């Protein structure tokens, strides 16, 4: 059938490792890269699950999915200790050598109790109950300056009091080597912070750091124009009525033109859904007969077009330029939410193998 289908080296893996708050399988997709298997995932949007499951390979004898981490953690149960709680989560989380979490970005209102309301503390009870040897957290570009350095702060210092080191944990100028730009493998401006953490015992960061990522860049970066369909369909040339509506708003969008080879979209928001307002394919419009006459017939020929869902998938990593393996099941609407909430693949894929050497360590650790 369309099932997913298992990788060339099943039933025998290099690792295991866990899938937290994962979307549709982004940060997933760089660990199964170097061998890895996911033995938990959990994803609260059902349609966003919907999509993980059509497009990753997922045994319900060695797999189990979750949908509201709560339920596991009992972070909202009054009365419930922390060893028990802790008991509790390894019922449901199996043990796992590196935990991948992309949680999204809350104020520690309340401020291992600072972090208690929001999902970081699902996270930080899951590390404690389990000690992964290596974990990787993704997160938004301004996480140092939000609600005024409070909040990371509070993150690195209970990363820290968890007895983890986090990869440059100490390098926060305007350098940071924890800021990724998923623009180094992919057309698309995209800046996000990775904290990578190695359980301190181990010994096992060494000589890691992130500053190493650019040597996983691609010699030459592919180009928005060969990530393109050649024909697309109709529906996605803006109307008349909202093309307009976007451009008078302008004078009081972002266009790509993909015959210049260098060009860069904006970053695919999740808000792109709405109009595809920030990354539009010119499609041949002549910037003074607008200004002359909007409504001219030649030119409204000439409307620029929305990404499709193809071209989504290729500008997030997901899918190979002139490829169409991807299976997207969701609604074209469900389909720009979930592109533009996912990390872009490469990136991971990136740290996955600068890790890979680490991971070997600790696996054979384990196996003593």
């Amino acid at each position: 059938t369309l099932l997913p289908k298992p990788p060339e080296h099943h039933p025998h893996y290099a690792f295991r490792f866990i899938d937290l708050f994962a979307g549709i399988g982004g940060i997933r997709r760089g660990f199964e890269s170097i061998g890895g298997q996911c033995v938990f995932t959990s994803e609260w949007n059902k349609h966003a699950v919907r999509t993980y499951k059509a497009n990753h390979y997922c045994d319900p004898a060695t797999h189990h999915f979750n949908e509201d981490i709560r339920d596991i953690t009992l972070s909202h149960q009054e009365g419930v200790s922390d060893e028990a709680a802790a008991e509790h989560i390894r019922q449901h989380i199996p043990e796992h050598d590196v935990l991948l979490a992309g949680f999204p970005c809350q104020p520690f209102s309340l401020a291992a109790c600072d972090t208690q309301g929001t999902l970081f503390f699902d996270v930080v009870r899951i590390i404690d109950a389990r000690r992964p040897a290596m974990f990787v957290l993704e997160n938004v570009k301004n996480l140092k300056s939000h609600d005024k350095g409070k909040t990371f702060r509070i993150i690195m210092q209970t990363l820290d009091e968890l007895g983890y080191d986090v990869a440059d944990a100490e390098d926060n100028g305007p350098d940071d080597p924890k800021i990724i730009d998923g623009k180094h493998f992919l057309p698309q401006h995209r800046e996000r912070i990775v904290l990578v953490g190695f359980r301190r015992d181990l010994n096992l960061k060494a000589d890691f750091t992130l500053r190493d990522i650019s040597e996983c860049f691609p010699a030459q970066r592919v180009t928005l124009a060969q990530l393109l369909d050649p024909m697309v369909e109709a529906k996605y040339i803006l109307t008349p009525v909202l093309w307009k509506y976007l451009y008078r708003y302008a004078k009081k969008y972002g266009m790509v033109y993909p015959n210049n080879p260098q060009s860069v979209t904006r970053t695919l928001s999740a808000r792109y859904y709405k109009d595809g307002a920030e990354i539009l394919i010119d499609r041949g419009w002549d910037m003074a007969t607008g200004e002359k006459d909007f409504d001219d017939p030649l030119n409204q020929q000439h409307r620029p077009r929305r990404l499709t869902p193809r071209e989504c998938a290729r500008l997030m990593g997901f899918e190979a330029p002139g490829e169409a393996k991807f299976r997207i099941p969701v609604s074209d609407t469900q389909a720009y939410r979930q592109f533009g909430n996912s990390v872009v693949v490469p990136v991971f894929a990136a740290v996955a193998k600068l890790l890979e050497p680490k991971i070997k360590q600790a696996v054979a650790l384990r196996q003593e």
